């Protein structure tokens, strides 16, 4: 029954994010029910002042916050709703106990949460070939970033959907804006694109010449933040990170129409080595308290590589 999920949700209390240990950079949900990662994300927009500042409706948010959980496929192993789930608890962590809130707007926070929440919609898994070959066949070279495209597509028609619209509180003039940065933060967090602009991120930071204030150097920033959440699961205490792994590990060799292990470390050390280590030393330097993410990501390179030179 789901508006007797909505019922329950509805009526629930909400507890703290210090309860909920939202605020925590090691956050892990394998303890926490669907509805209590429900109650969390509340929280989430709660305490970011996003229920307060555009006037959402609780029951709205609450539909909201269901039909996207609805939208994510269970049986696919990794790209689920609890994966999409702690992309947005790592953001909800990186804006306060990172201190990057103060950074930005309350528009920007707003598209990065939902577009955290909403980034994965509908996928159908890595090896799956699906909603790309739905499309018009050689479409994968037209409209590029193909998945990325139908998550917005799909947030976009679950933010438009009666009775979980809760962006309706912003005029036309907020909620274009909104929808352009909650599209490119999705598109972002497609890899292709991540590295293809880290490079300038980089570069920026180097010669010491980053700045929040123009906008260029802004939305670079925000795509360089969504990637981090997205591959923040590299970045989790050892006994997490190892189950995180196996999730990993499980969607890209066993699933596509469903030793292996001895895989996985070497895979692991080379994914830190060329894509997650110069993400997290770049948004430490951009901001201190985001170092965390960084040390995690360090310690986790460290056991994977103790395990491929064989424990
Ligand atoms: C899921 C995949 C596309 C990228 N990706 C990731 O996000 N995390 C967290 C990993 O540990 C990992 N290992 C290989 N690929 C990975
Ligand atoms: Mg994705
Ligand atoms: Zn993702």
């Amino acid at each position: 029954e789901e508006t007797r999920e909505l019922q329950s949700l509805a009526a629930a209390v909400v507890p703290s994010a210090q309860t909920l240990k939202i605020t925590d950079f090691s956050f892990s949900d394998f303890e926490l029910s669907d509805l209590e990662t429900a109650l969390c994300t509340i929280r989430m927009f709660t305490d970011l002042n996003l229920v307060q500042n555009f006037q959402m409706k609780h029951e709205v948010l609450c539909r909201w916050i269901l039909s996207v959980k609805k939208n994510y496929r269970k049986n696919v192993a990794y790209h689920n709703w609890r994966h999409a789930f702690n992309t947005a608890q790592c953001m909800f962590a990186a804006l306060k106990a990172g201190k990057i809130q103060n950074k930005l707007t309350d528009l920007e926070i707003l598209a990065l949460l939902i577009a955290a929440l909403s980034h994965d919609l509908d996928h159908r898994g890595v090896n799956n070939s699906y909603i790309q070959r739905s499309e018009h066949p050689l479409a994968q070279l037209y409209c590029h970033s193909i998945m990325e495209h139908h998550h917005f597509d799909q947030c976009l028609m679950i933010l438009n959907s009666p009775g979980n619209q809760i962006l309706s509180g912003l005029s036309i003039e907020e909620y274009k804006t909104t929808l352009k940065i909650i599209k490119q933060a999705i598109l972002a967090t497609d890899l292709a694109l991540y590295i293809k602009r880290r490079g300038e991120f980089f570069e920026l930071i180097r010669k010491n010449q980053f700045n929040l204030e123009d906008p260029h150097q802004k939305e670079l920033f925000l795509a360089m933040l969504m990637t981090a959440c997205d591959l923040s699961a590299i970045t989790k205490p050892w006994p997490i990170q190892q189950r995180l792994a196996e999730l990993v590990a499980t969607e890209f060799f066993d699933q596509g129409d469903r030793e292996k292990k001895n895989k996985i470390p070497s895979m692991q050390v080379g994914f830190i080595d060329a894509i997650c280590l110069q993400l997290y030393e770049a948004l430490t330097h951009v901001s201190e308290d985001c170092f965390p993410l960084l040390d995690g990501c360090r310690k986790n390179r460290q056991k994977w590589q103790a395990l491929a030179e064989q424990q």
